[PDB]
């Protein structure tokens, strides 16, 4: 029924809005399309940054991603059926799902020339990011993914359902009861297909093309974790990282 | 019109039968009870293999079959409407990156949880025998089996796979492509054809289209994994030759 499908899609949209402060609609109005309201502060070089450095930028993105994990966790609890799953499976779905969501939503904050930081009050250029040490290789593959992903011109109402599809994957390692997970995802996939067909009636096979993006997403995440343990061989020692590295 | 999509599906299935000598339909008839003029000889250990270095012999055997498969996939690709009209470097690029994703898709038709058909279905090599091979080589086929058991649960037949194999070839996110838009135009048409085919062939099968497309992630990971394993071999086995066609596909 278009009935419960449209009703599920509005439910998820409203919950997405409540859970994520910086929407895509708002990031775009700030980005290359600019409201004549308040320009963000631009970080293009060391002196504008001041106004290790590659390590504190790295650490700042960790702080932000820990915040996002909690925004995504509350969103997932609004997906019908998610909280009725086995508690271990809920934890497993979030553990393996959260990077994919982070890089998905980060694309909403990026264009080919940079990424919004600090709730949109800043803008760090793509060029300044490449100009770092081993840390110059972190954000480039996300910019390359973002550029191709944003070419799909999804909006928040589309991304709300797509994010739920990612969370309810079904193939995460260690799940205990796969069936209700794939049952929920089936119904989310149906809602996503109808949502794309009504929201983008002239965008042929957009559903299929969105699903193909999960390929690049999982490769991006796989690639991110390998660089993450490469720097466990640059930063290594001393103890005044107390509960800090515990929180991360 | 849906009528044009059915004709596209029929064309591709017809070329598939012509290009691939061992279909899933024949593989499943050999594997299951069915025909007993098709019963394979089973290789599960050294002496049954001796009756049909060992690890390397088996690996050169896989290499030859792989080269054979590239030739068959290449023949199939030329039948995909528009493929031969595209720029040449791109045809080559599409084949370079598509070939192994297709080989591991079609290899599932030859697999069950216990082993894999070989020598055009005359033989069956056990999954445990392949895993007991010396070190680097015991690890080649096991992720392939793991993929196949999940992929075979979709219950696709050759007419479904013909269209899916064409979707894979005509990607357009392949590294180094010159003109992406004519590629995506073909793939869009193929995706409509796949979508209609699954809805008609598997009517009671909810969201099979989405589930099948999601499987393109597992294929990408298997190739990536496989490429890492081959780097190990090139260093431990300096007296061993990869095939030129396979060398040029890998970079
Ligand atoms: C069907 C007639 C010949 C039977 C041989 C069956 C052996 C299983 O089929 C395989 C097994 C492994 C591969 C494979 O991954 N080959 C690798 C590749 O081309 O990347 C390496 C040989 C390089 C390809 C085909």
């Amino acid at each position: 029924e278009s009935a419960d499908l449209r009703a599920l899609a509005k439910h998820l949209y409203d919950s997405y809005i409540k859970s994520f402060p910086l929407t895509k609609a708002k990031a775009r109005a700030i980005l290359t399309g600019k409201t004549t309201d308040k320009s963000p502060f631009v970080i293009y070089d060391m002196n504008s940054l001041m106004m290790e450095v590659a390590i504190r930028i790295f650490q700042g993105c960790q702080f932000r991603s820990v915040e996002a994990v909690q925004e995504i966790t509350e969103y997932a609890k609004s997906i019908p059926g998610f909280v009725n799953l086995d508690l271990n499976d809920q934890v497993t779905l979030l553990k393996y799902g959260v990077h994919e969501i982070i890089y998905t939503m980060l694309a909403s904050l990026m264009n080919k020339d940079g990424v919004l930081i600090s709730e949109g009050q800043g803008f760090m250029t793509r060029e300044f990011l490449k100009s770092l040490k081993p840390f110059g290789d972190f954000m480039e593959p996300k910019f390359e993914f973002a550029v191709k992903f944003n070419a799909l011109e999804l909006d928040d109402s589309d991304l709300a359902i797509f994010i739920a599809v990612i969370i309810l994957s079904g193939d995460r390692p260690g799940l205990l009861n796969v069936k209700p997970i794939e049952d929920i995802q089936d119904n989310l996939l149906q809602a996503l297909e109808l949502q794309l067909k009504l929201n983008h009636p002239e965008s042929s096979q957009l559903f299929a093309k969105l699903l193909q993006k999960m390929t690049d997403l999982r490769q991006i995440v796989t690639e991110h974790v390998q660089l993450l343990q490469v720097i466990k061989k640059t930063e290594t020692d001393m103890s005044l990282h107390p509960l800090l590295q515990e929180i991360y």
